[PDB]
């Protein structure tokens, strides 16, 4: 599923991720922006083997098990495909647990780079919510 962008913005705050941990809408949504282009079918292998998945692309080597990892842990407790759903959930509740690891959304080098210290709230400005 390609989420629109108010779309995404209204789905992330149903599940609670508007202002989590300190971070505003705007954040999340630009994140979702540049690490996924909005696809919860995203993927990308890293060099290191692990696989980065879903609208916030959620790395196999913390968060998720895809059986593909060696050393790797599952701290969100789930096989890395139901980060693809085109249901946010399971994305949604891995990213609360992500971002508050110590590093906040920093743990997302698409965020650090493209979104930190921009004016984030353009991403949800005219969205009805
Ligand atoms: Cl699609
Ligand atoms: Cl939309
Ligand atoms: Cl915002
Ligand atoms: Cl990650
Ligand atoms: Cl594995
Ligand atoms: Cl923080
Ligand atoms: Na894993």
């Amino acid at each position: 599923k390609v989420f629109g962008r108010c779309e995404l913005a209204a789905a992330m705050k149903r599940h609670g991720l508007d202002n989590y941990r300190g971070y505003s809408l705007g954040n999340w949504v630009c994140a979702a922006k540049f690490e996924s282009n909005f696809n919860t079918q995203a993927t990308n292998r890293n060099t290191d083997g692990s696989t980065d998945y879903g609208i916030l692309q959620i790395n196999s080597r913390w968060w998720c098990n895809d059986g593909r990892t060696p050393g790797s842990r599952n701290l969100c407790n789930i096989p890395c495909s139901a980060l693809l759903s085109s249901d946010i959930t399971a994305s949604v509740n891995c990213a609360k647990k992500i971002v508050s690891d110590g590093n906040g959304m920093n743990a997302w080098v698409a965020w650090r780079n493209r979104c930190k210290g921009t004016d984030v709230q353009a991403w949800i400005r005219g969205c009805r919510l």
